[PDB]
Order: C-alpha cells, then structure tokens, then sequence
C-alpha cells in the first residue's frame, strides 16, 4: 500500500489528510478499487445495450436484475453474522436496480457444514420473505480456514421502470435512507444485519420507485456513504457535495470521518430531483426508517465533503473512483491436461437447509435438485438460474478448470430447455501478487468461454487474498448463469429409459455438438441431467419426491467429461454417441 500511498501523494501533489487516508484506504482497497482485476474485467465481453450492469432483457417487457457477491472474509471471522449480512447486502444490490428481490441461490464452499453459515443464511432469508430457489454446496478440506460464501440474488423489473445506477445531471440530490448510521466496519469488521429493517427498506424503495421518485440508486455496503455517493456521481462524470451533518445517526458523538465510512447495514442511496425529496422521506418515515437529503450532485467533478460549514475533504472524484491499475499477464492456454479426481463432496442444499426450517426451490417449475432453478414469471414466460464451479479442476489447471465450469453451466441451462442469456460471476482467488498467473488464467478462461459460448458477462464480483498463512484457496470462479425458458416446455421426470449421451472425456471441439444434441432432445420433451458425477444422491433423493426409482449402470467417466443423462421413452437420435444404461420407474 506504500506504493499506492506514493501514487495518491503524487496525484494530490501533497501529503494526504487524516480523512483522505481513511477514504482512500477504503476506495483503493482491492475490495472496492479492483486494482488487480480492472484490466482483466475490461477484456470481458459484457452486456452492452443494457444501460446498467446486472439487468438483462428477458422478453422486451421484463428484465431480470441479478448479481452474485462474496462475503468470504466476514464469514471466516464470524460465520453466522458474515453469512446473514452477505445475504442482506446482495438483496439491497438487486433492489437498487429497481427489482423486487425474489430469488436467492447460494454457492457455499467449506471444509465442513459450518452450521453458522447455513443458519445465518436460513434465518435471514426466512425473516426477509425472499425465497431460496437453490444452492450449490461443496465440501473440501482445502477450504478449512477460508470458507467461501457467494450469494446470488435475482428479481424481475419492468423495462419501463428500470433504475439507473448513476446520477444524471447537476442539481439532482442524493437521499440516504434506511437504518441509522452507527460505528460499524477484527470483530470490528463484522456487522449485524437485520432482516426486519431490510424488509421495510424493500417496501419503501419499491413504493418510491412506483411513484416516480427514484432517478438513480445504489445500496450502501463497503465504504458506506463515501462509496455510494462518490460512485453514483463518478459513473455520471459529475461531482458531489456531501453534507455529513445530515446523515441520520444511531450514535450522536461520531466524528465526520466515521460518518463517511461507517458500514452500518440496511441503507440505500437514492438520486432524485430536490422537489421529490420530501415525499421520499415521507415514505421512508411511514416505513419506520430514517432518511435525509445528504448530497448535492454538481457539474464540477469534485468530491467535496462537509460537516456543517467545516470542510471535511475535497478531492477529484475520479481519483477516488479509479484505483491504481496493476498490469495484466498475457495468458497462453496450452493443451487440455489430463485431470486427477480430487475429493470434493456435494451436499444436498434442500436437506441441509430443512434443518433450519428453511425451504429451497418450493415455487419453481421443476426441483433445483435436478440442476437449475426454473422460475415462472408468466404462463409462457420464465427464467433459469444456475450456479456452478469446478475448483477441483481449476486446482490442477486454472484455465481449463475455469473454462469447463462455464461450459458446464451452459449444459445445465440447455438441459432444462433454457437459452443462456448472461453470466454473473464471482472470482474467488488467493494472493495475486504472489501468484499473478493464476488470476490471469481465470480471467482469460472467463473471457474465452464467454467468447466460445456467445454468452456475455452482465455483472460480477472479485474476492481476492483468500489465504491462510500464505496458502491460497483453490481458484474458484463461481458462474451464475441466467437463462430464458417457457415453463410450459419444461420436462418433469416420468417413467422412462435412461441413456448416457455424449463422451466420457473432454475435447473442446465437440462441446458444441453436445449442446446441439441437448437442445434437440430438450425440444422433444426429454428429461436431462447434466452433472460432473453423472448421477448423484441429490438426483436420487429428488426422484423419490416423484415416487420414482432409478436402476442404472453408469459409464466410467473422466473428471472432465462430455456426457449427460437423458430420460425418454425411446432412444435419442443425435449426432453424438448414445448408450442405454437403465430405467426410471414407478
Ligand atoms: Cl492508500
């Protein structure tokens, strides 16, 4: 950071003040500034045509707002609060895009079932009234001191009511509303989320939106007021004057820097016209929340922080918003290596959560235990959500392991009859200074798999420096794929014959032929499982919900394969290999 401090100093052309030291230590942290990934992110094919990240057109009438976020570091320190607060943060993120958060999909990676993590997510999810539609849960001792908590949230928003994630013109104002601001953010880095407040924050924000009051928005998370306001105006090439004496407080004797940087939970930034502001506060008050007009959007691209008439801070806004950028490494993929089988156990999400009185996937077209969460929006309209990763492969080869994870997310989406629309991604990695090439290999694999598949990146998250005594975690890119599907066309499991369709090993040049085979068979109403292990206990237990028994002879499969299980009355006719292996009956 001494390097960064020297950059800051050159840019300001003087010693930074106490407040600038605090402000930049947040904004230029890897968590906020993305110094090691920004360049890699610029090389990702992204969803242009969408005027905000995370929001993807579905049928011209509805979009889906979705994003995945990590909460690894808090969760290692306090599993329960870390996980619960993780859920609360990603809900606010989706909300800010203008969507009623309506679906949660968890991606958990741990040495063990950490009760506090499963319970923190369950309890919070139960209290906010937002359903868990699925979970990917992987168990490996390689994760013992660094559990990964990735949470994906989604919701539907009218195309005629999208919320911008920027300020738009000088003279707009910014309202901060929701929970009051305390001294929040080792145990000092843990915050206590409360779902009851966030539940009121959802209703109040959606009410504001409906009235036409929200002209832009951003959730408060890391960095608090500073992050939200600097970024709103930085994205619109504007400035802000922030009046800290106006933030509603929970502890009155806070110093201005403490108000600026507090990471108190359940807060929202709303950009509006100054004449709409008293109605916004009217609504927040009605919903038992705290609110005030806090910043003025200005034309000069300066970030000026006030406490009453006291200048707290003034810097160029684009200095805060653009952390120093670390050079990329050019990564060159060699041949696909042979993979070993590495011990990663899968846990049934529905089984694990059921113990904390928490349902998974109840309002879905088909159970997510079969591989993808399918949601009904209208009679002939819906979407799908898939969360997938292959850290067991990325361990051995980071590029190919990562690329396959993406390709397999496509298989899963096609398997329910859905067409891939977009990816949200969570990069979970160790130390990029120690190991630059691993990060490079991940980012390039994401870049090339998006290219190979035609599926763009909509949103994402990077969590770096996941280590214990310098031992890095397995490089884990969590892929969350959005797909489009007619729920009327989704196959349910039926008494049928089972076939292994494809090849027991992997060659990139035949993946698209498998996809074409899945598509064809899906169009004809076949039920299709696509899983690394081919068939799992989760599959078996899910079939029992339908009163069905599987008796199969599974083909021997490599750690990376190009096979799926197709359930149909008669033999699949496809330009891919087909072997009859058993039955599904009763
Ligand atoms: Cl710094």
């Amino acid at each position: 950071k001494l390097r960064y401090l020297n950059i800051l100093k050159e840019k300001l052309g003087r010693e930074p003040t106490f407040v600038e030291l605090q402000a930049f230590s947040v904004m230029w942290s890897e968590h906020c500034g993305y110094s090691h990934t920004k360049k890699y992110i610029r090389r990702l094919p992204k969803t242009g045509f969408e005027g905000n990240a995370g929001v993807v057109n579905l049928d011209d009438y509805y979009s889906v707002a979705f994003k995945i976020e990590s909460h690894n570091h808090p969760s290692a320190i306090e599993p329960y609060n870390g996980a619960a607060t993780g859920v609360g943060g990603i809900i606010r993120d989706v909300l800010a895009m203008g969507a009623r958060p309506t679906a949660i999909f968890d991606s958990l990676h741990m040495s063990r079932i950490i009760d506090g993590i499963i319970e923190g997510i369950a309890d919070y999810g139960n209290s906010i009234g937002v359903p868990t539609v699925g979970g990917e849960l992987r168990i490996s001792s390689l994760y013992a001191h660094n559990p990964l908590v990735n949470v994906l949230a989604a919701g539907v928003v009218r195309n005629d009511m999208l919320v911008d994630s920027k300020a738009s013109r000088p003279g707009q104002v910014i309202v901060i509303f929701g929970g009051a601001t305390g001294r929040d953010g080792t145990k000092l880095s843990i915050q206590v989320g409360d779902p009851f407040a966030e539940k009121m924050l959802i209703e109040a924000f959606l009410e504001m939106v409906e009235e036409g009051l929200v002209e832009g928005a951003q959730d408060l998370g890391a960095g608090g007021v500073l992050s939200a306001t600097s970024e709103l105006v930085a994205k619109g090439n504007l400035g802000a004057i922030v009046h800290l004496d106006r933030v509603p407080l929970r502890e009155p004797d806070m110093e201005p820097w403490e108000i600026l940087i507090s990471e108190s939970q359940e807060r929202m930034a709303v950009v509006t016209s100054p004449q709409k502001a008293s109605r916004i506060l009217e609504i927040a008050r009605k919903h038992l929340l705290f609110g005030d007009v806090v910043a003025e959007v200005i034309e000069e691209p300066v970030y000026r922080v006030m406490y009453r008439n006291d200048l707290v801070m003034e810097v160029p806004v684009q200095l805060l918003a653009n952390a120093p950028e670390e050079d990329i490494v050019e990564y060159t993929p060699g041949k696909i290596p042979e993979f070993k089988r590495v011990e990663f156990e899968e846990v049934n999400a529905r089984e694990v959560f059921e113990q904390y009185d928490h349902m998974v996937g109840t309002d879905t077209v088909v159970p997510p235990g079969f591989g993808a969460a399918v949601m009904r929006i209208k009679r002939d309209g819906g979407y799908s959500l898939v969360t997938h990763s292959r850290a067991d492969l990325a361990l051995q080869d980071t590029y190919w392991g990562t690329l396959i994870a993406v390709l397999e997310s496509v298989r899963k989406t096609l398997s329910v009859g859905a067409e891939p629309l977009a990816i949200t991604n969570c990069v979970n990695y160790g130390d990029p200074d120690v190991d630059p090439v691993g990060l490079s290999a991940m980012m390039t694999a994401l870049k090339n798999a998006c290219e190979f598949s035609g599926v763009p990146v909509a949103s994402g998250n990077a969590s770096l420096y996941n280590t214990y005594q310098g031992k890095p975690i397995p490089p884990t890119l969590v892929v969350g794929m959005l797909g489009k599907v007619n729920p009327q066309k989704v196959a349910k499991p039926k008494p049928s014959k089972v076939f292994a369709v494809g090849w027991n090993d992997f060659e990139l040049e035949r993946e698209k032929e498998l996809w074409r085979a899945i598509r064809k068979l899906s169009e004809e109403g076949a039920f299709i499982l696509s899983s690394s292990q081919l068939l799992t206990r989760t599959h078996v237990e899910t079939f029992r919900e339908y009163g069905l028994k599987i008796e199969v002879k599974l083909p021997e499969v490599r750690p990376a394969h190009q096979m799926v299980l197709v359930f149909s009355e008669r033999t699949p006719v496809v330009d891919v290999p087909v072997k009859e292996i058993g039955t599904l009956s009763r």
